[PDB]
DNA sequence: CCAGAAATTGGCACGAAAATTGCAATAAATACAA
């Protein structure tokens, strides 16, 4: 279960509501730890490909050499070593949805590569012959100011506008402050029952404390604080004591 | 008989198709050691 009590954030969701059953891809934006694996998976889990394939990836981890060769395929005999013929990740994901994570890392060739299927839509294995056509769905999620990488000369233009069709910019989390405190709840039952450890809520005190931290890791440091202040106590409120140290 | 007209020939051209040549090292089945 997930928390969505905001304004602006409801308001999202109700562009997921509408966008979830089209067929253009997807860009999410936002700052470090806001939800946007959230949203990619809420946007997948409330499609009509639902009971499809989710094939996660992180554009970082494969390296420039064989890239090519992970996304597409190979056939038996495209390289010296080839031993048997493998299919890619845009066969493995047929029928549902391929999501990128930080596509901001991605080199130059590599989005020229990208762009060339996204466009036609069919691609061609490393020593294929014939053609395959895919129906995959592409998600995008990234950090970086993808305008800023375009003016300065690391994101090819024209794929950014292929891609940034759909915008959802998530808010950060100071600007989220009413969502706060039921996130916070959220958490602290959860650890609660996990490590054991005996506690029911938090005190007006430590309450006014967590509106006012300016969080840079957004959920993720609140998530983080949470649970160190669920391990280092006993008692069955959390105080404004136990939380100045971590803040 | 003659001069104009018609027929013959082969050199050059042009697009297409066929023949020739450069490349020089791997892949898989099999037997043996822990
Ligand atoms: N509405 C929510 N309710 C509960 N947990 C949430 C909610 N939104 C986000 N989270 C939690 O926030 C954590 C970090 O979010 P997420 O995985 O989406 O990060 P991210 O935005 O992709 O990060 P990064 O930009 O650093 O790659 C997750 O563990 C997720 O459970
Ligand atoms: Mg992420």
């Amino acid at each position: 279960e997930y928390v969505f009590e905001s304004p602006k954030m409801k308001e999202i969701l109700e562009k997921i509501k509408k966008i979830s059953c089209a067929e253009c891809p997807v860009l999410i934006t936002g700052e470090s730890g806001v939800g946007k694996e959230v949203v990619a998976r809420l946007i997948h889990k409330l499609s009509d490909r639902s009971k499809e394939p989710f094939v996660a990836l992180n554009v970082a981890s494969i390296p420039r050499d064989i890239f090519e060769a992970e996304l597409f395929g190979y056939e038996k005999g495209a390289f010296t070593g080839a031993v048997s013929s493998k299919e890619g990740f845009f066969e493995l994901a047929d029928g549902g949805t391929l999501f990128l994570d930080e596509i901001g890392e991605l080199s130059l060739e590599a989005q020229a590569k990208l762009l060339r299927v996204i466009e036609s839509g069919k691609f061609y294995r490393l020593g294929g012959r014939k053609e395959i056509e895919v129906n995959v769905r592409i998600l995008a999620a990234t950090n970086r100011n993808i305008k800023e990488l375009v003016k300065e000369g690391k994101f090819r233009e024209d794929l950014y506008y292929r891609l940034g069709v759909i915008e959802i910019e998530i808010p950060p989390l100071r600007e989220r402050k009413e969502d706060i405190i039921p996130l916070a709840n959220h958490f602290l039952k959860k650890f609660s029952r996990k490590y054991a450890k005996e506690v029911e809520g938090f005190t007006k005190s430590a309450q006014e404390l967590l509106l006012s931290y300016p969080w840079y890791g957004n959920v993720r440091e609140l998530k983080n604080v949470i649970e160190r202040a669920v391990l280092f106590s006993e008692g069955k409120f959390i105080d404004r004591g136990e939380l100045s140290c971590l803040v």
